[PDB]
């Protein structure tokens, strides 16, 4: 799809069996999702951006589909406002910024 | 152009004559600069990103030209480790993410 950005860039993911919105975000390195029990053990790991640094968990080869595209990498799960799908994965899907 | 996203997607914005680095960010409403003595007046803010909220200075009507682009609205200066272009200037220079 060619997604413009009058309205922020939401979409609906599949993870863990459970659909969720879930923001394109070219400016994040990471992908960062609300608090969520997924399968697999976890690392702690810290992650910081405006405002400045939180505690999240650390979960490896997620499995995840955004608008049907398979992506499987790392997702931090913690007490982030929005759901953010950052650089990693939008780089397996294939998403580019245009103009 | 077309910027891929295996790197931060930095680019070379143009204001007040002068050349600076700043991120495309699809995640971010609003575009936030550096610390930087602007004329005009301005409102306080408070913004909020992952850890929290900081407080900027918005000025109106700043015009930033990227990537040879002109774009003409609100931006706020605080004390950001990046320049951050937000929707608010890429939606003016018709900036889309594709997939
Ligand atoms: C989540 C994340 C990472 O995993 C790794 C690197 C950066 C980030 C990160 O938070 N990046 C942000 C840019 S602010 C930024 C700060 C430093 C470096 C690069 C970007 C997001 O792209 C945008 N970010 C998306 C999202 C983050 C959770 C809170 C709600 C928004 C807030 C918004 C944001 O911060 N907006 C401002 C107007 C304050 C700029």
């Amino acid at each position: 799809p060619q997604i413009t950005l009058w309205q922020r860039p939401l979409v609906t993911i599949k993870i863990g069996g459970q659909l969720k919105e879930a923001l394109l975000d070219t400016g994040a390195d990471d992908t960062v999702l609300e608090e969520m029990s997924l399968p697999g053990r976890w690392k702690p790991k810290m992650i910081g951006g405006i405002g400045g640094f939180i505690k999240v968990r650390q979960y490896d080869q997620i499995l995840i589909e955004i608008c049907g595209h398979k992506a499987i990498g790392t997702v931090l799960v913690g007490p982030t406002p929005v759901n953010i799908i950052g650089r990693n994965l939008l780089t397996q899907i294939g998403c580019t910024l245009n103009f």
